[PDB]
This record gives structure tokens, C-alpha cells and sequence, in this order.
């Protein structure tokens, strides 16, 4: 759904969205898109913000990162969406 070459540019997050990669072992101030996804992925699984019966759904009501895409959930299937609500969190 999203380009290579946009997976693979360089960002800097904002210092919130840098407080969450590092909770889960990130080091560096800049990372690609695709680093930061798999670091907020690796937040998800970490904090069960998943939901067993409907997958598909993530649940971050009462979390730093609903308070940073600005959502009680967020639907995993749509990845445009979720690098819109990134991109918002990043320099
Ligand atoms: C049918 O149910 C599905 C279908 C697809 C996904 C999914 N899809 C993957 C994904 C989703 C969006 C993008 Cl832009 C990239 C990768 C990845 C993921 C990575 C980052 C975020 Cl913010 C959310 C989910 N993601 C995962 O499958 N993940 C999350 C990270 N680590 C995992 O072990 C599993 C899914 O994830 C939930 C279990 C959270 C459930």
C-alpha cells in the first residue's frame, strides 16, 4: 500500500513519538518510516494493545500513542491512514 521509497526516507520523530521508540529499545534520533513502524509495532505488541477476537483493530484510548495519533483505536488495515497519523508526530 505505501512505496519503497517512501518506507525507506529518513524522518525525525518528534520527541513524544521518540519517548515511545525508545521504551522499546530504539537508540538514534532519525530512523526510516519502515524502522519506525516496526518499532511502533513492537509498542503494540509489548503493551497488548491488540485484541484477540478482531485482530484487525488496535486499541491506544489511555495511551501515549492515542494521544499522539489523536484516536481511541485505529484500524491496521489501512496504512495510508496510519502514516498520515505518523507524518502528524514527526519534525
Ligand atoms: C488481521 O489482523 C491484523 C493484520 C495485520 C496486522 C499488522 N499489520 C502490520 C502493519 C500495519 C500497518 C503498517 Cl503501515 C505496516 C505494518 C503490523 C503493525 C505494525 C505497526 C502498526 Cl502501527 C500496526 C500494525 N501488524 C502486525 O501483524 N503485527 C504488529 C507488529 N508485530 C507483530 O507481531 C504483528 C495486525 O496487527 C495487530 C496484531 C496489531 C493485525
Amino acid at each position: 500500500q505505501i512505496p519503497a521509497s517512501e518506507q525507506e526516507t529518513l524522518v525525525r520523530p518528534k520527541p513524544l513519538l521518540l519517548k515511545l521508540l525508545k521504551s522499546v529499545g530504539a537508540q538514534k534520533d532519525t530512523y526510516t518510516m519502515k524502522e519506525v513502524l516496526f518499532y511502533l509495532g513492537q509498542y503494540i505488541m509489548t503493551k497488548r494493545l491488540y485484541d484477540a477476537a478482531q485482530q484487525h483493530i488496535v486499541y491506544c484510548s489511555n495511551d501515549l500513542l492515542g494521544d499522539l495519533f489523536g484516536v481511541p483505536s485505529f484500524s491496521v488495515k489501512e496504512h495510508r491512514k496510519i502514516y498520515t497519523m505518523i507524518y502528524r508526530n514527526l519534525v
